[PDB]
């Protein structure tokens, strides 16, 4: 490593929405959010000099109740979104785009699907290239296991851009936990590698503590899973990605998420300080990367990084 080179620029966007939750994704490079807003709404928004604008509104197009799963996945191409109301079949909405603005809807279902037993929740991800096919990924883990059985974290995968579910993915996950609840399961898919970011319930100290697993390719469609070890002492674990083939992690000083640093290969470190909860990355290309919280309501910090080692 002779050469490293580390740089971070301070943005800051407002928004006139209050997001319960935030989806972030980069396409053609702009910064776009999925927004919910509780009459319901779940506005389409894009970055454009220091404010969000609101392009679109998807869930007047269908008139679900209540807040409904979000499944958005970015090509290089089209943008699809999918709105799952939280029976035996899996009711979606498939909405299509190759241009941010306008969005076409189709309703779609899903015979039979796996994920009845399994909690699942929303993100934003990009295909899964095995060999010469591209996979979306609606994955779901089991909330609680009382006793031992062994699909504990399943993905049911699309290879034709969400019309047709029928494909499975098997992920083996060895150090699943019996008695422990699992919350907030999404696939990370930097490169062509699949990895899952979640949280796992302390029962003794009553803390949910994110846990990173890297995924390998074990058979065609079945994967192995091992955890990925990030702890480090006096400082709680946040969000995980990978810059110049190299993970960069987010810490937090303690529960109260003061202060957040971030970490380059374990070795380099930025100090971020305004409460930072809820920050998490946007990678941009190899090189670049983003860091997103919202320190009050109608405000984003974004932390804009370079991060390069030759």
């Amino acid at each position: 490593s002779r050469h490293v080179f580390i740089r971070t620029e301070l943005s800051f966007i407002k928004n006139n929405v209050p997001c319960i939750r935030d989806m972030f994704f980069i396409y053609k490079r702009e910064l776009y959010n999925i927004c919910l807003d509780d009459e319901t709404h779940i506005y389409v928004q894009k970055k454009v000099k220091d404010s969000w604008i609101t392009l679109n509104d998807l869930f007047k197009e269908t008139d679900l109740t209540g807040r409904p799963h979000i499944f958005a996945y970015v090509d290089v191409e089209e943008i699809i979104i999918l709105l799952c109301e939280d029976k035996k079949d899996m009711t979606c909405h498939r909405f299509y785009s190759n241009d941010g603005k306008e969005y076409n809807n189709a309703e779609i279902t899903i015979s039979d699907y796996i994920l009845k037993d399994k909690l699942l929740s929303s993100y934003v991800s990009l295909p899964l290239k095995i060999e010469n096919r591209e996979y979306f990924l609606i994955c779901g883990v089991s909330p609680y296991k009382f006793k031992d059985d062994k699909d504990d974290i399943l993905c049911m995968a699309s290879h034709d851009k969400g019309e047709t579910w029928g494909t499975k993915i098997v992920i083996k996950y060895d150090n699943y936990k019996l008695g422990v609840q699992y919350f907030f399961l999404r696939p990370y898919i930097s490169k062509n590698d699949l990895s899952f970011h979640f949280y796992v319930g302390d029962n003794i100290n009553n803390v949910k503590n994110v846990n990173f697993i890297e995924c390998t390719h074990e058979k065609d469609l079945e994967f192995v899973c091992s955890n990925r070890d990030f702890l480090k002492d006096n400082k709680v674990l946040q969000d995980v990605s990978t810059l110049n083939d190299e993970y960069i992690v987010s810490y937090g000083n303690d529960n109260n998420f003061a202060e957040c640093y971030i970490f380059f290969n374990n070795e380099n470190s930025i100090l971020i300080k305004p409460g930072c909860y809820g920050g998490t990355f946007v990678k941009i290309d190899e090189n670049r990367a983003l860091f997103i919280y919202s320190s009050s309501q109608g405000i984003y910090n974004i932390h804009t990084i370079y991060y390069a080692n030759y």
